[PDB]
Parts: structure tokens; C-alpha cells; sequence
């Protein structure tokens, strides 16, 4: 079976040895003057009669992907960064002996450099008549084809062969710096806040712990910059944002990765209603720049980011997707506990009325939110950093928004109430001691920072990785992350 | 003494309570239509005769910094994001009672919003004739002045008061996205590689360790993306870069921070000589855009980034700054060990000839490199990822470059030699077991990735934080990092 593959490994190493007993092995002096796209966008419209008479020399380098050897001439496909180009490897277009003694002896996946002139084949294809041809790196292993997880264990392979996957990560990088251009253009300053916090705060999840060996001190890997960005606002950086990693112990998932990219952005003298008018206007502007169209296919669905997003209260969503729901039960703890238990929810000792009304929303409405939707009016019990609402103080001015069943973003009117912020970190701590290992920590510092005066403000957080998925039609986070986290072996 | 300061804390809280028994406390509905800079760049050239007759209403919000109360009118300095502006708080320009019952009762540091029309005072200063005036957040603590380290423990204060410090962090953000515009313009793709590696590699330093609670797995906080960026090159991302954090256990320093920002950039089919022609051309382009001039003051020195950097071999630097040095001693281990011991160096059991020749360079020449300098020809023993040199294999094609006594950057021709890369990870491991806890780990994966073929390449790393220091004349890393790491209490 596949021991003529171990014939390949062996044979390549013996080749590499003899190159080494010459000096040829691993040279770095070759210089190319074009990539593959730059020849195609400059010369595809030209036919042979033009290209033969134009007589353009070019130098290129890449990974040899095919080789038909027709005798005294061959045909080599060279793949580099911008695609693939065609080589015409003639015996007597090369210097005496390169064709028979070097070119024939090279394997696929090897790195070659080529110099020659452009033309068009019988096909009409753009090809390089090679006149110098060089080996640049000996590939000791041959190109693959397997496992569906090789693409994550060895992403270098998936980038070489799959082009969906390659153009996905080129769209990712366009997206990231398209978000920035939009965020600056609005007047925001990209800051860098610490990824090693000593008290982790700003979201509700289990952090990674590490020990600083020079200060006897245990640090945490931040679960959000939220507490620290809000410090900068008090400082008078009144339009800050930060697109960077964060770290949560959540398991390896298809909506989760223990390290993931998130933007957070805070805007002074503005309320959450202004964060909607930017979430909407962002996703429209990203859809237009990345895709040329407000309308975006994703899975079996199509989303229209030109069209305004749907918007419901949390209670509206429940009574919409569970219409038999006696809405009075969201008002009394025992009735809410019973209601939650009846639809499957296991209500914990550490749950109060708003958490039950939330965990019931989570059951009943969430995955049904498929067109982009905002869900406003979150309970206070679950939103320890959001402002309280003016007409009803047991609910915050906080929206989460959803596209296709997942939470993308989370924003709210911010809590510029020092004292109330302290007492809500108390409830979180009372909550951890009741058995909630995702409760917050009391950040005695952040509470001080508020006492110095935090201007009324509203802030937003948006999972970039989830959003990268929407614009590349990828359905696992492990497909928009270059090196996604592995369950090992 | 300072118990009329605890009179201030008490008095502010009692104020905030009575606002709360009204509803006024923490409103968020105020909207401003200008910041302070936008009034100054639009109306400073105008005199009163123009501004009185133009009659421009404006709304602004900020932190009240001063208040002269002259009786039936006052003068208030309002500081917001873009600077400070002047308010003319008249009694009868405000709605009945705001002046006597609200405006007088507000403290400094409070967040007010103001609406009014522009004019010029007797001074000729640009001021707002207030006609609506509102309290937006009650500051429970008053503005400071202390300790020289408060600026790092509570950076929100240092941004409010010190303006050197504020404009330093605004220059930082201009620098970061000026590097990107220059890096893209050259044709590089900003990627995101994992900050949680399972085998940390790519530099020589002690990493942070953490445990992933869902996979029984111990992760490390990456000390560089170097191993992973080079994977992406093999994939055919032949121009990648990444400006992001990394993490080392190094102590809290003035050239170090346990988390710090670094760019790394890899370029296919190019050698380290091409990384110089970009280090030079970067620092020139950054000096020109950030400062308007190729010449940069820093400390007692002045650097000229228009002028080409000085360049020495490692041995040239030694024999220049220790001219009596018998250069034959850099060739024999025992003579090099004796030479090192004589200038103070304590040579370890795990040191070979090149490490001694390096640690001797480190003693003898390094801090004398003040004008921007390149130091080429590093020994192999200390450069496990660099390519070997063609004429002498015991030295790599690796330069480190220095400005003003510190190492800024580190680049080299990259090692596209699979087998040699494996045997050099062996020496590193033999080295850890000899007593070097900054030796590398054998990354059995990275070795495979090379076997698939790494095109000849050259890569560079540049400490951004150190470089931010050069362009803001700041001399501690703790002054270009928003929240620098604290020795606690
Ligand atoms: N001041 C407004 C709130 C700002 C952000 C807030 N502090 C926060 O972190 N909210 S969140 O709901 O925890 O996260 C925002 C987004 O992060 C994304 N996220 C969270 N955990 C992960 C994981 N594990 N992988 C990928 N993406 C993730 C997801 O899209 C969330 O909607
Ligand atoms: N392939 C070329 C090499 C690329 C970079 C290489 N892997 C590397 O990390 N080299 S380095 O010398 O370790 O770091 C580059 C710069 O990082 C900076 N650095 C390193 N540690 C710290 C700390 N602790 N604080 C601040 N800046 C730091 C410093 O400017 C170094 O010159
Ligand atoms: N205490 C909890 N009990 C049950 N499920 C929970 C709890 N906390 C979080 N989850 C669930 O964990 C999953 C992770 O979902 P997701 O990351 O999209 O957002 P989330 O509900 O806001 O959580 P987080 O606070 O981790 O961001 C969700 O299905 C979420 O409801
Ligand atoms: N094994 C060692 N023995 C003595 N000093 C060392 C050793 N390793 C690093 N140092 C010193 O630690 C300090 C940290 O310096 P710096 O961060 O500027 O660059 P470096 O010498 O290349 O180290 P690193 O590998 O940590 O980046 C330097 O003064 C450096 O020489």
C-alpha cells in the first residue's frame, strides 16, 4: 500500500544530502520581480502576438505544484502568494545540464525560482518561457492527498491546497482593518489595555490563571478590557476602542475558542440607542466593502444588512416564541422558578428573578433569532455593569444583538453610578459564594475610578470571530482562526 | 491638616444623595455638538465683533476644572477629550434657580453639560455664554493635588491632569497605525497567531504558564509568534506580519513589561540585508510622519533617521570598544572563557564559544551603541532560528540593531534547513538540562512544517514599546504603556 510513500521520504532526504555536498542546499539569493497575480492582471488581455513581440522578462519564485514532462520540454505549475502561473521548462532554453540533471530531479512542493519571458500557449494561457531555473528549498515531505482536522493541526497545508480557506483568511484581514477604518472615521482612538489583569472583570466567565514568577503574584488572562477601557474614559479618552484577544476557559467549540478576538468601544455622552445606530451602520458598511452588497448569504439563510434589524424586549421575545406563556410568571420569583423548571431549566440556588427571566429567554427565544435582531431591556441581576433603566430600575438599558442564532454583540448604557456599582459587585460576590463560578470579582479599584466621575456613556462589545464567520460563510470558529485551539493527539 | 479633605468626601456623598432623591443623579440624555478643539480650530481667528454677530449656539460636555465665582456670574473651565474651553456662567443667562441652587452647589471634577453661544472675553479668549447648564455625573472624589507611581496605579488621573502624558498616548496610537499603513503599503498581511501556545518558542525567555481547565492541558503565554508566522509562510502567506502582545517572566523594568507589544514580519525570497533597508526606511518614515523631521531628540542625545545607521560585525564592535582585546581569544573556548571571566562575566557550565563571544559583546560594546546601529554576524550558538552564514557556518546571518543603548529590533535570514533546525533544537534542549532555564523547547511540529518546504526568507522583530519611547522622549516603558504592570500595594 503506502510504503511507496516512505520510498518518497527516503528518496527526498538522499537528494537533499547530495545538494548539501555541493553547496546548492538552501540558497537565499534569488530575487523575483513579479508575483502570479501581477502577471495576470497586467498581461491576460494580451494575446501571443503582443506578448511574443513585447518580450518581457520576469523572475518569480514559488512552490512547484505540477510537472508534466513531455521529454525534451515540460510544463510546470508554480504556486506563490497571489495564485498560480505556468512555466515552459524547455531543455535547451535552460543552461546546459539544468534540464536533465537538476530540473528532472526536483520533486513536487520544492521551492523553485524561475526567470524567463511571457507568452500564450495553444490554450491561450499566460505562461513563462523559462531560461533560468533554480531549486530554492528541498521539500522533504510531499504535498498531501485524510483527516478533517489536519486543516487545524497543520494549517500550512490547508492554505497551500484549499483556496476557499486561503481566501477566507484574506477576507478576515480585510475585515479587521475595514473595521478600524470605520471606527477611526467615527473618531475613536485604538488603545491597548492589559491582557494580564490581577482581578479579572468585565464579563461573566471563568478566566485563565498564571503566576508571575518575579512578584509572587497570580495574574489572570483578561476576559474583557471593559473595566480598563472605562478607566480611560474617566481620564478623558472619551472615544476609545480596542480590537484584540481575550481569554475564557470555555470549552473548545464552534462558537467558542479559548482565545478569541473582540472589539469593545466606549462613547462618552451617548446611550445604547446610539450603539445600535452604529452596530447597524457598521454591519452595513462591512457588508458593502467586503461583499459589494448589503445582502449576505450565510448557510441556508440570507441576511439584509441594508435593512434595519428587528428589535424586541426580552419579554416580547419570550411571549413571541412561547405564546402560551402566562406573562405574570416573569414577575414573581416562585412562579418564574416553576415556569423555568417546566421548560427544562434547572434553577440554581444562586438564581434570582431576573436570571430566571433571562435563562428562560435563553431557552425559549434565542436560537429563533435568525435575521439580525436586538433584544433590549435585560434584567439588572444579569447586567452588573449596565445602567439601570429610568422607568423600571430592575432592568438595565442593555441590549444584546443576534444574527442567526448566536450572540454577536453586547452593549449597554454604562453605569456611571459609583455606589450602585459597588453594591452590584457585592451581589456578584454573594453569588459566587452561593455556587456560581462565573460570578464577577469585586474590583475595588474600578469602583474608585467611578467615584472620580465617569461621564454618562454607552459601550459595545462585538465578537469579531463570530462576525468574520458571517462574511465568509464559514460555520465553525475553527475556520476563521488561523491556528484554532486543539483537543490534542 | 488633611481632614478638611474628608470634609470633601463626606460633603460630596451627601450632595449625591439629595440628587438621587430627585432623579437628577446620573442622567445620560445630554448631547453635545462640539468638542473643545473643534471650537478652537473653527473660531479662534474670529474676534468678538464676528462671533457676537455670528451668534453660534453650541453644546458641550466635560469635567469642570476651575470655577471663579464673581457673584451674579462665574467663569468655568471645562475639560473634555480635545482640550479645554471657557464658560461664562451668568445667573440670569441660566433658567431661574439653576445659578443659585444648582451651579453653585456643584464641585470640581463633576461632569457638566453646557449649551450657549460663542464670543471673546476681555482677554480675547474663546468662551461660551451658557444658557443651559446641567450636572451629568457627581464626582465623589476631588481631583488630585503626591506619589510618582500614582500615574501608573491610577492612570485615569495622569490623563486628566498631565498633558505630556495624554499627548504621549495619542502619539502612541498615531505611531501604531502609522506602522500598519507603512507595512501594508509594502504588501504585508496582518495575521493573528495564537497567544496560547502549548510549546512556547521563537525567542529565549521564561514564559508564563496556565492550565486549560477543560482539556487537562497546560498552556503557555507565547513569547513570540515566530514559530507560527513561519508556518504561515510555508502556507504561501509570503508577506505576513503581526503587531501584538507577547509575554515573558522578565521582571518589572524600564526596558521591560511582562506583557509588551512587538511587531514581527516575514518576507519570502529575501535576506536580512533587505530587513535593514526596511528597518532604516521604517524609522525614517515614522520620524517624518510623527515628528515632521528625520532628526529626533531623545534624552541628552539626538538621532538622525534620515542618515543611514552605523553597522558593525559583533567582533568589530568588541575590538572597537575594548581595543586591547586580543582578537584570537574569540576563537578558542578556553581563551574566550578566560577573557570573559576577566571582564566580570561569570561563564556558566552551559556556555560554548559563541555564547561567550556574545556575552562578551554584551558587556563590552552594547551600551556604547547610541546612534542607531546594526550589529551583524551573530554566532550560531545564540541564534537557533537564523540561517547559517555561507562563508562561515559557526555564525548566522543575523543582525540585532540598537538605538541609544537598548536593543530595539532583531532580524535575520531565516533557517529553511529542516534537519539543521532539528539538531539546533537539540543543542537548546541539551542546554536546558545543563542549567539554562531560558533555553528553547523542541517544537517537533515546527520542524515538520519546515520539512514541507520553507521558501528562503528573512524575518524581523521590533519591540514597539521601546520604539514608542524614542518618539515620545519617554524614558521608562511605564510611560508609553497605558496600564503598566505594578509591583503591588
Ligand atoms: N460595555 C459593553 C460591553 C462590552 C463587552 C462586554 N464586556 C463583553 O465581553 N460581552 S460578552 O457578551 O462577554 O462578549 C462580547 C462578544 O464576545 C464574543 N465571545 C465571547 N466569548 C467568546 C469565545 N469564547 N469565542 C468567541 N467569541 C466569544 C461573543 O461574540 C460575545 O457577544
Ligand atoms: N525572525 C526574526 C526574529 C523575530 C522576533 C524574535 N522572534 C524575537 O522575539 N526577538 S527578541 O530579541 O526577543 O525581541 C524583539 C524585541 O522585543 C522587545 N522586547 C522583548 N522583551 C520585551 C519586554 N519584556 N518588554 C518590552 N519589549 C520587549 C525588544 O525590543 C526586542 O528587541
Ligand atoms: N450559568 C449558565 N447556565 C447555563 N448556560 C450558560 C450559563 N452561562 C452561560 N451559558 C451558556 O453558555 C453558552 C455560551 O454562549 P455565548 O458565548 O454565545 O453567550 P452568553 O450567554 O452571553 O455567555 P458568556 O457570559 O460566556 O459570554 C451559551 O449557550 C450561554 O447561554
Ligand atoms: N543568560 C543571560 N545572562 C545574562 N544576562 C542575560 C541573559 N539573557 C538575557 N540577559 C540580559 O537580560 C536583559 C534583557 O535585555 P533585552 O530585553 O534588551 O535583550 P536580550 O539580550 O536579547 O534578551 P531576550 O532574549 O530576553 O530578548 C539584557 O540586559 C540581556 O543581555
Amino acid at each position: 500500500e503506502a510504503i511507496d510513500f516512505n520510498d518518497e521520504l527516503r528518496n527526498r532526504r538522499e537528494k537533499l544530502a547530495a545538494l548539501r555536498q555541493q553547496g546548492v542546499a538552501f540558497p537565499n539569493d534569488f530575487r523575483r520581480d513579479h508575483t502570479s497575480d501581477q502577471l495576470h492582471e497586467e498581461f491576460d488581455a494580451k494575446d501571443n502576438q503582443e506578448l511574443e513581440s513585447l518580450n518581457i522578462e520576469v523572475s518569480v519564485a514559488g512552490r512547484m505544484m505540477t510537472r508534466r514532462i513531455m521529454g525534451k520540454a515540460s510544463f510546470v505549475t508554480l504556486q506563490d502568494v497571489g495564485g498560480r502561473i505556468q512555466l515552459y521548462v524547455a531543455r535547451d532554453s535552460l543552461p546546459e545540464g539544468v534540464y536533465n540533471d537538476q530540473f528532472k530531479k526536483w520533486d513536487l512542493g520544492d521551492i523553485i525560482g524561475a526567470r524567463g519571458t511571457l507568452f500564450k500557449t495553444q490554450t491561450g494561457e499566460l505562461s513563462i518561457h523559462c531560461t533560468e531555473l533554480r531549486l530554492l528549498t528541498k521539500a522533504l515531505r510531499p504535498l498531501p492527498d485524510q483527516d478533517q482536522e489536519v486543516r487545524y493541526r497543520q494549517r500550512y497545508l490547508d492554505l497551500i491546497a484549499n483556496d476557499k480557506s486561503r481566501q477566507t483568511f484574506v477576507v478576515r484581514s480585510k475585515i479587521l482593518a475595514a473595521i478600524r477604518q470605520f471606527m477611526v472615521a467615527r473618531g475613536f482612538m485604538e488603545v491597548e489595555t492589559p491582557m494580564m489583569q490581577v482581578i479579572p472583570g468585565g464579563a461573566s466567565a471563568r478566566p485563565f490563571i498564571t503566576h508571575h514568577n518575579a512578584l509572587d503574584l497570580d495574574m489572570y488572562l483578561r476576559i474583557a478590557p471593559e473595566l480598563y477601557l472605562k478607566r480611560l474614559v474617566v481620564g478623558g479618552f472619551e472615544r476609545v476602542f480596542e480590537i484584540n484577544r481575550n481569554f475564557r476557559n470555555e470549552g473548545i467549540s464552534v462558537r467558542h475558542n479559548p482565545e478569541f478576538t473582540m472589539m469593545e468601544l466606549y462613547m462618552a455622552y451617548a446611550d445604547y440607542h446610539d450603539l445600535i445606530e452604529l452596530t447597524e451602520s457598521l454591519f452595513r458598511t462591512l457588508a458593502q466593502e467586503v461583499l459589494g452588497t448589503t445582502k449576505v448569504t450565510y448557510g441556508e439563510h440570507v441576511f439584509d444588512f441594508g435593512k434595519p434589524f428587528e428589535k424586541l424586549t426580552m419579554r416580547e421575545a419570550i411571549k413571541k416564541y412561547r405564546p402560551e406563556t402566562d406573562m405574570a410568571d416573569l414577575d414573581n420569583f416562585d412562579a418564574a422558578k416553576a415556569l423555568a423548571e417546566s421548560i427544562g431549566i434547572t434553577v440554581e440556588k444562586s438564581w434570582g428573578l431576573g436570571r430566571i427571566v433571562t435563562e428562560i429567554f435563553d431557552e425559549v427565544a434565542e436560537a429563533h433569532l435568525i435575521q439580525p435582531t436586538f433584544i433590549t431591556e435585560y434584567p439588572a441581576e444579569v447586567s452588573p455593569l449596565a445602567r439601570r433603566n429610568d422607568v423600571n430600575p430592575e432592568i438595565t438599558d442593555r441590549f444584546e444583538f443576534f444574527i442567526g442564532g448566536r450572540e454577536i454583540g453586547n452593549g449597554f448604557s454604562e453605569l456611571n453610578d459609583a455606589e450602585d456599582q459597588a453594591e452590584r459587585f457585592q451581589e456578584q460576590v454573594n453569588a459566587k459564594a452561593a455556587g456560581d463560578d462565573e460570578a464577577m470579582f469585586y474590583d475595588e479599584d474600578y469602583v474608585t475610578a467611578l467615584e472620580y466621575g465617569l461621564p454618562p456613556t454607552a459601550g459595545l462589545g462585538i465578537g469579531i470571530d463570530r462576525m468574520i464567520m458571517l462574511f465568509t460563510n464559514s460555520h465553525t470558529i475553527r475556520d476563521v482562526i488561523l491556528f484554532p485551539a486543539m483537543r490534542p493527539q
